[PDB]
């Protein structure tokens, strides 16, 4: 029901609901700038037929950019990348033991010939891929572009309020 | 006066000229796909105030990526992306004695509401970030998506061209 | 042409040929054991539908074990183990920078449901993943357990052969 | 008590009851997969001559394969294959201040000659093993190709089942 | 209103009041040594421009030290390093996943040319940049130079009065 | 008045009273074989002289062990052990962040001349420092022998005794 | 002979003249600056008097600054902090195995209440803590400010004298 | 026929005869201090019986310790502390592509029951545990208390003889 349209320019993927509590902050952002998306659960290792068929109908469905949430052994933006020249935008998710230094470690050490753009591990790296997303989209609107520079502005207005208390 | 352009859509920039062993494999790829390029020496630490006026008239400019490369305390990507809405593509260069995990650290780990896309440590990063431009402009030209299909078929042939020898 | 064999029981892949300087100390262990064995250059990124194809047909082939080396973002043995059930055997190839660190994680690192059994960095885990083979072939071989076993004597032997010289 | 049987194909070990948290993760999967086994406390350092005994014996008594937890400086699954030729997989238990790190690098670093097949840190780690298991044992059984076979398929019915809420 | 001065011989800087809880441990050693400072809200990649300011006007100021906290990609001290030559005091706050890892090495790895003073990660860094801003001004103060003379003393006094209690 | 001797054999040292968690399981050691012990606050970083004071007499006073427990910089064993050639056995004490990593890397990796035996991170480090200061006394004596002996068997006698549950 | 000064602003020490190699990137940066400074071989645990002896007379000898180097389990810095309230400016020196790691925790992570000030791993960091003490001594002296501004004039003019070749 | 004693007080144990580039370290102290001393290659995987046999003798045979020297999955020292209460002293001899990481977490991690006394990495740490065996044995010898306080006498009269030259 929920995270579906018709005309998607980005998806959101990730092997588990698990993953939700990390990528559901890529798509609070693509809500706020208003741009048509989708969130899907797709796993590379529960689904890998998925995977493929996903990567392979990404450009001709009108896809700019697939965020991609993976822990552990993080395979899921990679092979994306591997089936698609649509922009991956690999989010590691912070794994039980190692923290998601496992997950870093499996998504940027990507070998020349398929890129997977890399984030920070966890909630800022979702939230910071899908304004990335949004910065490949303003390369073309207006809209997205000025949408980008007022968050900048929000942004630095909101450090400026910052107030740090008396010693207690 | 080598890499320079009236129209640049990509810039490749690095703190240092020690930097372009790595930095180069960037170039070579823009130069393959023949997208308009610039690469520049901006550092972030000895030139600060050239990095802040560069990121500023990246995006009036008609860049659509800039490609940062740095070493140690990396900070030439972040801080770029810090001053521009014109995606930051950062390559970390391998450090002398951290082997580029510092570089790595310092690049990555944006916190939310500046991204920066991380691609892998050293060579493979720098070739990467520039093929990841490259799917940037494919997704308002169809002659660098069909570029980079082109391209894509060329690694398969070569890969499937590789031989394994006897044993010696 | 080299590495062939029409009723192989081991398949032993890799993403290059560069891979074959850590990788042909499996191949050196199937051929001492009498294992039919076959090689090939199989690459997770470059040649993804191939890889599913050799994955996909393992088991009606007759293979027993599938042994795969790779590297840096080690993606290889996890998309093999994800499209079959015959037992996938991974050997992390030391990178560059990160020393096979990353390559470790990658691999060793399966979420539950797609297992990968994981040896160690370089050429001490590709011995040790065709050695290992050759213990899932003992099972119901004689043969084959007769074989470790006088290997395990010979490596007893050569330890006690062993000499300590003199201070220079 | 528990966990007995007059004729394991599996044998589950581990160094202590407080290791079975994680290790019971395997026995879950050979029960589900109806493969007789056996799970026992052995101590590496608090046991030593009794290891022995048990990995002695193992071929003899029809083993297939031993699962072997261990944490810390983790000798146990090492130490078992050096004293049988029977599969041992080996399973890292995290440790408390060093997270499962240690325990890794002392279970899949085995040296050229005495291979342990290693998973993931923790309790992934245990099932995969397990799950690993019923692979070998699918080399000459219909049965258990068959329940791997349908196991895969339920574990992708259920990735597809899962259910991405609304924003909260 | 809380942490202003005319006059401020010590600046306390960090991007976000969440890093507070950290950075207060530096403003209750400067209380306590009746240093005049200021504490300020400047993140780099939110308030670059602010940043830059800061650091242009510090010397002219008055300024002796600037003690700067930060954590993730740590830009915040380095880039203060880059535009005043008065000493700058970096403070590695620990990050949620990888537990000031990156933010230590994002601060310490500085390469020659713009130096950045860095202690320990958290509250033991931000307490102890206090005090070495405190050992500057002690080079022309003998207000200084004894309150830190005596404050070694009574820390020396506190452990002398330390108990270790009878096994419960 | 807890933990003093008029002639002990060994010593158990650490900074602070907030290291006792660990180095309680020491004592506890050394109270369980009758030892004769001290244990004592003594801080490398804020009791230096009294720290050289110690280390200078307790040859002298008879002990033929000191323990000694730091984290973090953990400069206490090494700089007792310049200035004593009694064994010095150090327990790496976890810190908040690196979880005593760094405690381990600043007590083990003492360079050539100054030797410091070092024990596990933690409470297993710490009760391992106290066995192995009872190994040195066994080498002459028959009682301290004799009950290592014994120790060594109980502890088999329990693993013996552990049972894993049925699964719930 | 060499390296002595009636009247030193900045002493450089190192426990071996095997440290030269890193340390002497210091003593260029002090002669460079005119700043008086002398260089000494001081082993925290070789001559761990003569460490204590030389913190014990800093401050009335009017040394501004002490720049210590060290790997391993590098303890001069912190021990020469624990005795004196001049600013001790510590640099890890890379070590055989681990890089400067060891060396980086050994120093940098001191406990509240003794700083040291911590630089780069290795020759950036000699010359950083060289250029920190002459920051220091900028804080009451127009002509070391002047000198260290005409510094970063030469730095950034160097940056913009650099090229990048043609590709080959 | 090199390196063995009628009566050795130490035995010097490594897995390889390529370990002694490491642990002929430990025999040139030995050497030098006069201690009866014997080395052999007694590997813990190719060797596990042998390791046993020599562990249960020790003890009998007067060894007041036991110097093993191992790298990667490093289970000598370990498996040696498990079949004797003779100390064991560990050295880590450094991994190919872990440079050790590995060995020191295999040797140093023991758990609470069965020491092992762990030195650095390396020719340090091989050096390091033969003067702590000589520690030991001066517990009750008045011959090898005064050899070490010589030793020490001898090493801090190097390093004030050492000298660091004039910039070239």
């Amino acid at each position: 029901t929920a995270h579906t349209h018709s005309a998607p320019l980005v998806g959101v993927l990730m092997g588990s609901s698990s993953d939700w509590d990390v990528m559901k902050h890529a798509v609070a952002i693509l809500q706020e700038f208003g741009v048509p998306y989708e969130a899907k659960v797709v796993s590379a290792h529960r689904m890998p037929d998925e995977m493929f068929d996903y990567a392979e109908k990404a450009r001709e469905r009108g896809l700019r950019a697939i965020i991609a949430g993976a822990g552990g052994a993080a395979h899921l933006p990679g092979m994306l990348a591997a089936k698609t020249t649509v922009p991956v935008l690999g989010v590691p998710v912070a794994s039980k033991y190692l923290k998601g230094v496992d997950s870093l470690h499996s998504i940027v050490q990507m070998p020349k010939g398929v890129p997977v753009a890399t984030f920070a591990i966890g909630e800022a790296g979702a939230a910071n891929a899908a304004l990335f997303a949004v910065s490949i989209l303003s390369g073309n609107s207006v809209d997205y572009a000025n949408r980008l520079a007022a968050f900048r502005v929000r942004q630095n207005e909101a450090a400026h309020a910052m107030v740090l208390p008396p010693l207690e």
